[PDB]
DNA sequence: TTAGGGTTATA
DNA sequence: ATATAACCCTA
């Protein structure tokens, strides 16, 4: 099943949502806050976090 | 707030 | 079909 995660029982409705979900198992955090240096998994998370500054 | 589930739009 | 994006919801 191309919609099933190879690392857990999660099954996505769309292929793009499975690819996003894979990042929970790799731990990759490609986004950062320029003010405090904290790392984030999505760029929407940075915008959400920016409100503390 | 954090973080990952959901969704829809555009190319 | 993929790539990137954005916005909402919730524990
Ligand atoms: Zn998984
Ligand atoms: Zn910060």
């Amino acid at each position: 099943n191309k919609l099933k995660c190879p690392h857990c029982s999660y099954v996505a409705k769309y292929r793009r949502t499975l690819k996003r979900h894979l990042l929970i198992h790799t731990g990759v955090r490609s986004f950062s806050c320029d003010i405090c240096g904290k790392l984030f998994t999505r760029r929407e998370h940075v915008k959400q976090h920016s409100l503390v500054h």
